[PDB]
């Protein structure tokens, strides 16, 4: 039967951000951190700014789309809390933003995205917190249409390192899914959705990645059929599916089933082009046979 391994870790590497992108993210990302200092020291020195990158670029799972676009989410804190609405601070850190050359920021529910003409977007989720140096308080995520929120992204990087020490592949089976939901869009869930059922439900084969991310496909799938939900780690009832209705979850849990289909498939395939295609079908176009 073909081995696609190969194949697998060739796509994996298709699928990260490339050096230039890379680098331009990083200096776009240090360039907004400084125009926001500068900005409230300028106009509201009695809240100092201060920055944690977090999300998929600080676990490690960041993946470009098809089209080339990637991004990272550079967390904005104010210490101690202001007290001002949450759209307050959103409105401030979107006049800060606001001018950078070759981007054009948006101000969503949940975060400022700043989005570059150059293939990227940089996302600034806004909190407020009591203590500089204190774990145990979880920071209160600013919302544009609503009041704060209790969340915790330093602890979802925690957890995640937990998950990915001694385990590689995590990241690689992560990647894998975030670009099938990538490859389909519509329905799809998000990529901490794909972090969060991957670490819950891996299932291990040494040296076969395909072998790997179909036997994970099918431990998600018994799962989410016994239970279809996915609840954030470390802030209970924050559950990524609730919203789901049951159409959006039957459209999902079809796709998956097709998705195993189809590795089975290919699994137990001896042409190996043929298995490639079949993988290739929901993974996107940068995984390929030559
Ligand atoms: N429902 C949620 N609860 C808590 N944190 C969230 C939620 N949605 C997004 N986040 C935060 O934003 C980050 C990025 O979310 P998402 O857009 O799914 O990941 P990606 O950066 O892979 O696109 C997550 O790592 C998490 O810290
Ligand atoms: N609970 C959360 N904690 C931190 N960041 C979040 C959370 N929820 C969303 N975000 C960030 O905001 C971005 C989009 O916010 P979203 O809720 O999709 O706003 P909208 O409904 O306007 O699209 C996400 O990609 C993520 O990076
Ligand atoms: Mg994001």
């Amino acid at each position: 039967m073909a081995n696609l391994d190969t194949q697998f870790q060739e796509f994996y590497g298709e699928l990260q951000i490339t050096v230039t992108k890379k680098q331009a993210l990083i200096t776009s990302h240090n360039n907004l951190r400084t125009k926001i200092q500068k900005y409230f020291a300028k106009n509201h020195p009695e809240y100092v700014p201060s920055f944690y990158i977090q999300g998929s670029y600080k676990m490690g799972t960041t993946i470009r789309t098809r089209d080339d676009e990637c991004d990272l989410d550079d967390g904005c804190y104010f210490i101690p809390k202001p007290e001002v609405k949450g759209i307050t601070l959103q409105n401030w850190v979107m006049d800060a933003v606001n001018g950078t050359v070759g981007a054009t920021p948006v101000h969503k529910n949940k975060c400022i995205r700043v989005n570059y003409a150059a293939g990227y977007h940089i996302d600034l989720p806004v909190y407020r917190k009591e203590r500089c140096n204190d774990n145990t308080e979880h920071p209160e995520l600013a919302v544009r249409d609503g009041e704060y929120e209790l969340s915790d992204p330093r602890e979802i990087v925690q957890w995640f390192n937990s998950k990915k020490k001694d385990n590689p592949v995590l990241i690689r089976l992560v990647s894998y899914l975030k670009s099938w939901c990538d490859t389909v869009r519509g329905f799809m869930p998000p990529g901490l959705a794909m972090t969060i059922l991957a670490s819950k439900y891996q299932k291990k084969h040494e040296g076969r990645d395909d072998i790997a991310l179909r036997d994970t496909l099918k431990s998600i799938r018994t799962a989410l059929q016994a239970n279809f939900s996915c609840v954030v780690p470390g802030t209970p009832y924050d559950d990524l599916f609730e919203s789901y209705d049951s159409n959006r979850q039957e459209k999902f849990m079809s796709e998956l089933n097709g998705f195993i289909e189809d590795a089975d498939r290919a699994v137990n395939e001896k042409n190996k082009l043929k298995a490639s295609k079949l993988w290739k079908k929901h993974l996107g176009n940068r995984f390929h046979l030559a």
